[PDB]
């Protein structure tokens, strides 16, 4: 009835995140033709560059500088005569307007530049000018001292073809392409890199999975309108209360509203302006469907055969929480450690993304043959520094390892002595 | 007696299995003879392909594309000038009829094939036309827009001669060839992939191993009578309990049955169409073997001396499966979240597969300085989901990997309280 | 107040540490410099270098080997017809005076060196003379027989202009440049290795940040005086107990004065002398800031709801260092195993550094699949040794492997009977 | 006295085993030479041969073949014209006699071998000739059909004048060398491999440190009685015992005799037929040391504060025992499993090695995301298999991942038993 109300919720966002999943499968096939196209352009603009090679695809010759420019130069101009997919190219001008290439050369690279390391003396207008040259489909160089970037632009359309075999009628991609020759450091390492996009619309001569989908949008409206009567309920309970864990017959209730509408956002409103939107909206509805299966759980317990295991996440936390304040004071000082020492000699450390990335190397076991071999291997340097990398190293690492099942088994017997109340 | 039965057929597939072993040390000296044939004619009739090419061994010059074409085309020129192996080729034609080449360029690619992505227009008759070049043993080319799928097959003839080293009579393999260039995505990413089968037999000019086989093999149906025994034993038992864990002195009888049957099926029945069958089969008595060793263990308990330990598994699973119910709903919950996540940046998010593949990284620690790591080095995009990423990932790992040892001690301690119970 | 004062040190050390992760943030960016320019300089002055090749950049060839010297010899030539940076260099002697070079080609080899294996005979003035070739910025052989080391060393100048995007004036990076051919092991494999210094200074023609890192420094030395107010009362107190855990009201305090002193050094004193001075000194304040997170941790504990975390780690240090004692003599006894057995086969085993690197295979995971995987993939030799390796190192997996959780919860099951008197 | 008697045996085989591991450091210094060389010979003879490729230096061509054989012809032929090292070859004969070479080109080969797998027929003289030929210091081909196995034999002395720099005079190694085509298979896949052996000896024109290792020596004959005393009072005191853990003060000081009589045989008598025998003999010298280590934390507990830990050992054992017996009964079941399936899918199932290797990947965690990923990512085959796969491997999985923290803490709370009697 009102609980079959909340199982069809339950299942009704189960077939909703299902249609979720299958709209992933669907734009996951997409996307895979994305990476294919990707890796496509990699190969196909790009010149000298090597599967791997996005660690280092990146130059030292001037020469090697202009052989680039030009082999993309020639790609295209010859992309029709050489390639595998078939690639099409309209006036698609940018990014800067005026008109239309559709293969731009861009390059930016400031207006004053007087740089003179022998005499120690600079002079930067740090204005920095852009020449672009149009390319119109079917050699100029650049200040090596000068150079701040150098871009090529260019699009590409194209119609996924291989809908056909998903019984689709095929749409239309158009991959929009910057290879970039970067010299932001200015050291010399020109790291080159390619980015595209996509337009994907329906074809020019041209919806019973989109009308179910808009009814799974109506059933989520319905469920949503359920939740908001259950919590009219629950607030008419409360006062009654004001006036005389389990956590989440409201709270997941309310999270799974935020999803509905996040999917009813995403369907139509926002989804004019669709793609990081839509992405993050399925961020949303993730956590729905997480609450969902949780939730679930929860009422599916049907008291568990007397919830034990339920009652047992109630004491814990309450001794956890400020048990995990003191383990992540513990976990910041060694990251403030590790933002001191790794800078002598580590890749591992490279940020406070390196920091967070040394912490998981604590509890897994994946990086401590890795990292806590290859720096005691000592690319090095002071060797009192290699002697205080393993004093640091070898320190963190026991403490954890040691205290952590002891806080674990802490509230672990907290948790026996939980079931020690709790096992009678 | 009749335990002595029981330990002989314990014994006895033991041995049966030991011979299943020694089948598969047999077989697996053969399927190293497979191996070492496969990545030799992958060597062999390859060209341009690496090792760990595997990967990646995929075209994009049409002019790489009949490049590969033709390097095949002379291998099968001049296999017999040119290998260190002994192949063979008798007529032998397929897959379509007609009549023999052995060497076959067939070439699928569809009937109506308009298709024009700069007007954004396309007809295709879906229907596909394949040509297909005969090739006898001692150049045409495909419309890249028009392709689908180009296959190469062929077949060798050979005698595994290494055999007289095992102190065997040599056998006759057949490898059988098809060498792939696919372009199914029609993206321009055209794999190419040598894919092979074998037929073995016995030479033309030509037994008490397995002799010894099918004596294993009457052991097996003595053995499988005897649990029939037993079972007939324990039903008048339970008709005298009708009309009045340990857990597999029925079942795993039962089992031991199934395991019998199968490889008396695999011994001759089905072993006239053997090759998956058998190794299904195989799949049967490798189970049976572990409830071999298993009721082993059970009954050379003796009562393991008290069977603490066998009474220990006993209550815990009244409440672990529950708890494997919530837990399973937590799993599920964060496969769902994967499923969502992974599209905008992931290999290791790829399917529904490589949502099991975070699974085993939650419980090891092998990939989560890999992923965790380097989905953080950011590839990435959209940099409200790199922080989202994180926001995830570092969510999900904290969990299970609190709670986990929480449910493993809690019913450790549900053991502990079955051993408060129990250790008196 | 007080208390108030001892928080505004937590969050001033917060600061100054903060402003030691902001000073590691912007020396981080320019080790990066440094870091780009090593992999530049690498690139640069490296002839057939690759990358990765930093395991084996090594030479066979003495066609090889004098290939590589004239490799670098032209760079030396045309550095400035060809890079991608602006290296400048005066005159800038070293590392023998006399004069000025830039690029001294420099070879030290023995002064008596007759050496002849097939009579069995060498007499060795075991006196090394060095020949050095100054090259003046706009060919000679060595004696493979008589050859230990060879030089080159340069040194380039340049001013960091990424600092401009930093919105600070650039500075002057000089990169002094040893390549060095290296035969000390006069096996053949003459290992080649650049290595770099590199003098920051500021910029011929030409301070708020600086000014607020001084203010830091005057607060950590009010900081400090408070510590040795708070020491004074300590020891005034500990005078009156004479007379009549929780362990770092005073002892860290005295830990943040070595890093405030040290800090202060770091600062100015030493600073003159700065860099590995600097490292250190970094040291001695990430440990300052570790006991500012942990005690930090104490006193926001409040008692943290009674402190029984706190008195958690009390008992069990009791026990756990003479387990500590057990499990080391254990650790010690594993590493003396290993340091007999690895010597005929492996890498991973090399030194009493490796030695250690097994000790984390044993806690953590990531080895194992890797090592005793591979050993028993067996390059190998003397199959008894194949066995006894196995028979070594699967022995030496399970032991810690059980009885570490053995410790563990056995000192888990302490601060279980810890809050057996705990809990209640 | 006495037990400074046990103390100074303990120092003294502490001593002794820092002298073997002394030991360790000069031979492993040496052994570096050996891998210095060996890595050299590696580069030196061979020809096409690679970093890495000692997973696959093999063959496919015939003219490949002949290739390196010449290329290796020409080593010999010009190798001190070319090298980096002074190798010297004298006479030196082998295998088979007669005379001398150096560079013996050996051929086995078949002596009957009529083979035509074409009319499905083979007649085979199993009996082998082998062609040499004797290559003077300052080309043959062989039928590929008919080959067996092709060697070159040659051998190399040098001095290793390194040891100037430990201060030694230098030594003489003769690196003996056999380069291998190797064609057991007969498939195809040609590997080459390169062994080599040295003998080490004294310089022609020619011992304070083998002077204090006798004397360890005597000294540890001196422990080795002063065992033998002490363990014939304890057969008085077992003969008092019949008249009327902590395990080791017998049976510990039998295996330090043990190691001291192995000690003892390194030093001298075997010493003459060093070098496997000395291997063996240091792994016996390594439990000698661990049992040091471990007696010495047993007598130097001093009760260990009353040995609580000491006794924590006792109990479980009687369990564990027992629960380990059943474990490996679940263990070898899973390793007839893997037995069975990895046939059709796998490199880490190879053999009962491999079957090991799994095992470890049960514990471990580093295989996991490996295997448990990538044959998911199915090179693959007969997709029930697939599912098979995943049905075996996922289940393997969670069983000891569960029930291992089972039976830990289940004699975990076994020792908290031993501790519910042991900690009042």
């Amino acid at each position: 009835r009102k609980p079959c109300k909340l199982m069809l919720q339950v299942v009704k966002i189960l077939v909703v995140t299902v249609q979720l999943i299958l709209f992933g499968l669907s734009n996951q096939l997409v996307v895979t033709f994305r990476e294919e196209n990707t890796i496509a352009f990699r190969h196909l603009f790009l010149l000298g560059y090597s599967d791997g090679s996005d660690d280092t695809f990146a130059a030292y010759t001037q020469e090697q500088l202009y052989q680039a420019i030009f082999y993309a130069v020639d790609q295209y101009l010859i992309l029709p005569e050489i390639s595998l997919g078939r690639y099409a190219y309209v006036r698609g001008g940018g990014g800067p307007w005026a008109n239309g290439s559709a293969l731009a050369l861009c390059q930016r690279y400031y207006h004053r530049g007087h740089v003179d390391p022998a005499n120690d003396t600079f002079d930067i207008d740090p204005r920095v000018v852009t020449d672009c040259i149009q390319v119109d489909p079917p050699n100029l160089t650049l200040k090596f001292h000068k150079l701040i970037n150098v871009t090529i632009h260019f699009q590409l359309k194209t119609i996924n073809l291989q809908s056909l075999i998903n019984n689709e009628i095929p749409d239309c991609y158009t991959f929009s392409i910057l290879i970039t020759f970067d010299n932001k450091a200015h050291s010399g390492r020109i790291p080159i890199r390619l980015e595209t996009k996509t337009h994907i619309q329906e074809c020019k001569h041209p919806s019973f999975r989109l009308l179910f989908d808009v009814v799974v949008i109506l059933t989520c409206s319905l469920s949503f309108l359920l939740c908001a009567r259950s919590l009219l309920r629950g607030f008419l309970l409360q006062n009654e209360f004001v006036v005389f864990f389990v956590n989440g017959w409201y709270i997941l209730l309310v999270t799974s509203d935020v999803l509905t509408i996040s999917g009813t956002v995403m369907k139509i409103g926002i989804e004019a302006k669709n793609l990081a939107s839509y992405d993050v909206c399925s961020i949303l509805l993730g956590t729905s469907t997480l609450l969902v299966w949780v939730g679930v759980i929860r009422y599916l317990t049907f008291f568990h055969k007397y919830n034990i295991l339920i009652a047992t996440l109630r004491v814990a936390l309450p001794s956890v929480m400020r048990f995990c304040c003191c383990v992540a004071v513990i976990y910041l000082g060694y990251c403030f450690c590790g933002w001191i020492v790794l800078g002598p000699y580590h890749v591992k450390f490279r940020s406070l993304s390196m920091v967070s990335e040394c912490l998981f190397s604590l509890i897994n076991g994946d990086d401590m043959f890795v990292t806590f071999a290859a720096m005691q291997a000592q690319q090095g340097h002071s060797s009192l520094v290699w002697l205080f990398s393993q004093l640091y190293l070898y320190s963190f690492i026991s403490l954890f390892i040691y205290m952590v099942l002891s806080l674990f088994i802490a509230l672990i017997t907290g948790a026996y002595d939980t079931i020690k109340h709790p096992g009678g």
